[PDB]
């Protein structure tokens, strides 16, 4: 990890100085949350590269962007484009932002993503709250907490059999029903797999035995760090597609039906995050 | 990954340039396929060394061949001498060799390597298809295409689900009777683990529960690169030895019973892969 | 690996050089073992730092200090303070001291732990004998055998399904009869993982399901290089928690609770190493 908690000062700091905006809510947007910061009333926005020690992406495609504004008169800080293990990145990088966060006095994050399902009852454009995650990253040294602990974000060894705020995620099932969905809102575990490739079929069998309804490729990192912080956690998945699961299937997975699907559920996706401020306790 | 496209076009060149052998076949030779150069009618031999930017092995034991020629009448470009995470390679070089061949413009890649047996129905010497893998060390981040990804090579998120060619493994079950061997060609999932040592009695029964039929320590990050680039892959495993799955046996295994297993299959080995030639597509 | 073999003799020497004591048997002291050096009779005591090339925390904590003495008429090494992957030590630095012990001649190495327990007819206070373990990181490459083997130590691929001792779990299980415990001492297979994080409860499930009865974060490391060097191995594990293995329980696991039972079970832990040195074979 090349930063010291004087390099996470520096940034909270700089941030202060350059907006009025105070946040309370953090939402990480993944998949098809692309347009949420157009429903942000007040926007102020940054360029990643303008904020200090913040990561950059090294592709030309994607220049993220942290937005401050008001969402549903929720004070929100927003992230447009994320880090990922496969682009690269160190974890101490992919999860820096959540440490600003707090040290913005953010108590609340809320991580979308897409997945591909694993549970046979998931359908695309279907949308499953994280219950639980399971770290295989982890399990092998891949954790973002691996080095010295500073006991002024949290203790050496957190827990984590909580992570996923249970209040939240009834108050996120009543929000559903005021939004009369045809579909219902679906709970489950999200497995994080490094990628980019995409599973063998092997693989797939692995991941829904190991007791998996989702597998993605972020989220997880960052709900650690954050649950070190002390932030409360929410998260859910868009189910972008079903994970091929038999050798008998002509078809392969691919990124643009991701693409695709997340263009297709942009606007409910926006709707139910905005809703859901309301239920985020101040 | 220190290897940038410029240098991956430079070995390639160099090659073409120190050879007329334009190849169409690429197959890495794995245990007991040593002699598999012995059947390359009008052989031309490089040492690792002399190609340019090619990883050589420090270890004094293995001095690393590649060498062109034809084989049942198939330009073929094999590789005596394999990398594997276990000797310290980072997965960029132990998969340096498959994108050069790309370059080559060799289409199909035939992988070859030894296995201890998960599935009880398996036995010593006997060969076993690869129709699926299992990347255990792909899940925690330790994938070949982790980093940025070049067009020219493929897409950001290839998929994997149909990575061992259909059509070669009926090709290969025919052959098989012609060869009138006594034994049937068997066909399952290879699961890669890292190693160097082998697998204790726990990790065995892990392993089988994961739905593995074989287990060894190279090949998958090949065969991923290889999809990465539009390669056809064709893979088996020499069944080495079965791996001890109960407390009460009183034998451990050993590389000189894979050594072994390996001087003892060569022939009929060698034999199976020229005969397969013919039934790759021109 | 930045280690030589003229590093390790190096150390072996100068520790020969400066004491007397020509130890047989290393213990590797995890918690509640802490006081353990209180009956090391002439006892001999380094600190890390003093100790050449050997790590040295950077936590300002943890002094660790290497002890040179008799137990029970056994010449034994101590080793007061461990090094874990979660504080960021590679492993070719967590085992660097068990290649060191056996240049000091010691043929048996003892390995203690805490762990959580994962089968549920295991209660907090008990004693897990290890007759396996589950390396989960090994699998993803974190193994402290990978990069080139000196054959100095052992075998470039060395078996573990032995690593176990048989004979001293036998002879551990008559001991407790001797010490004439209210509890059964218990046997079981022990999967380690990174941490520093507890699990959650789909990991939880997922490390049962593997078929592990314990869980921590040390220990698999030295005993694959104490294995590499031909050291017979024995290990036990302290149940010093249940893993929270279902969403309806509203308790998380913590350090304290570790410490605690680590405290509460150091002089039964204390009495039944020493008692064990008797049947160790000279
Ligand atoms: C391979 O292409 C991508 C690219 C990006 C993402 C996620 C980015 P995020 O929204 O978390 O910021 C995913 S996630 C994903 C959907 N379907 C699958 C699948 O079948 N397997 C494994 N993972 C995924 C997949
Ligand atoms: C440990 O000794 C070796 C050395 C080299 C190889 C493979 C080299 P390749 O031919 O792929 O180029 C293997 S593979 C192997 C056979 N039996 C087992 C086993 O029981 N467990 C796990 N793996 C293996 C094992
Ligand atoms: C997280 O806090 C710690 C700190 C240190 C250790 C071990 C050090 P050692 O004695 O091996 O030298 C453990 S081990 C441990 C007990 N309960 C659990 C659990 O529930 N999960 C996973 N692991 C553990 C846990
Ligand atoms: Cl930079
Ligand atoms: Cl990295
Ligand atoms: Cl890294
Ligand atoms: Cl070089
Ligand atoms: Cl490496
Ligand atoms: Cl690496
Ligand atoms: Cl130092
Ligand atoms: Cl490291
Ligand atoms: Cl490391």
């Amino acid at each position: 990890n090349g930063y010291t908690y004087e390099d996470y000062k520096n940034t909270a700091e700089w941030l202060l100085s350059h907006t009025k905006h105070r946040p309370q809510v953090a939402i990480i947007c993944g998949s098809g949350l692309g347009g949420l910061t157009d429903k942000l009333t007040q926007a102020q926005i940054f360029d990643y590269g303008e904020i200090p020690n913040f990561p950059r992406s090294t592709v030309p495609g994607h220049a993220g962007r942290l937005v401050f504004g008001f969402l549903n008169g929720r004070a929100c800080v927003m992230m447009q484009g994320r880090f990922h293990m496969y682009e690269g990145y160190p974890l101490w990088k992919v999860t820096f932002p959540v440490r600003v966060f707090h040290l913005l006095g953010v108590d609340t994050l809320v991580v979308t993503n897409a997945a591909g399902g694993l549970n046979p009852k998931f359908e695309v454009g279907d949308i499953m709250l994280i219950r639980d995650h399971i770290n295989l990253p982890g399990f092998s040294g891949q954790n973002p907490l691996r080095g010295p602990n500073d006991e002024r974000f949290g203790d050496r060894f957190p827990a984590m059999s909580d992570a996923y705020d249970r209040t939240m995620r009834q108050r996120a099932l009543s929000t559903w029903k005021q939004m009369g969905e045809q579909r219902e809102l679906q709970e489950g575990t999200y497995v994080m797999v490094a990628g980019p490739s995409f599973e063998t079929v092997a693989e797939c069998r692995v991941l829904q035995k190991l007791g998996a309804d989702a597998v993605g490729m972020s989220t997880v990192p960052e709900v650690i760090v954050a649950r070190h912080c002390g932030l409360r956690v929410f998260g859910f998945s868009l189910i972008t597609n079903k994970v091929i699961m038999d050798y008998e299937s002509l078809e392969k997975a691919n990124h643009e039906e991701v693409l695709a699907a997340g263009k297709q559920a942009a606007q409910k996706l926006e709707q139910f995050v905005s809703i859901l401020m309301a239920s985020i306790p101040l």
